């Protein structure tokens, strides 16, 4: 049972590893955050920063959310993060993944009080 920002927390965020992510780390890391479970999560981003300053980036710019509907802020700095794309070959319960380690601002739509981080929209190179 799992609430939205508890759910964020198990698919996003990935605080205490490396920003270099290794041709395994999606691999490794889709597995052991419960995304390959049922079926293979075919995309998805991890923020190696302090939950602290992925939090405050729902006080940081506020920006239109990818569909438009909902509260998305974009985070001030370029953070570390890891984007993992499912491989073509793939097939339930065979999860095999791309890693991409990049640096990038994210945008993450925001609610409830404490009003914090409840989806992953999106990331981008360019600030401001
Ligand atoms: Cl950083
Ligand atoms: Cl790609
Ligand atoms: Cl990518
Ligand atoms: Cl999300
Ligand atoms: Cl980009
Ligand atoms: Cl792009």
């Amino acid at each position: 049972k799992e609430s939205r920002a508890k759910k964020f927390q198990r698919q996003h965020m990935d605080s205490d590893s490396s920003p270099s992510s290794s041709s395994t780390y999606c691999n490794l890391m889709m597995l052991l955050r419960n995304m390959t479970q049922g079926r293979c999560k075919p995309v998805n981003t991890f923020v190696h920063e302090p939950l602290v300053d992925v939090q405050n980036v729902c006080f940081q710019e506020k920006v239109t959310c990818k569909n438009g509907q909902g509260n998305c802020y974009k985070s001030n700095s370029s953070m570390h993060i890891t984007d993992c794309r499912l491989t073509n070959g793939s097939r339930y319960p065979n999860c095999a993944y791309r890693t991409s380690p990049k640096e990038r601002h994210i945008i993450v739509a925001c609610e409830g009080s404490p009003y914090v981080p409840v989806h992953f929209d999106a990331s981008v190179e360019d600030s401001t």
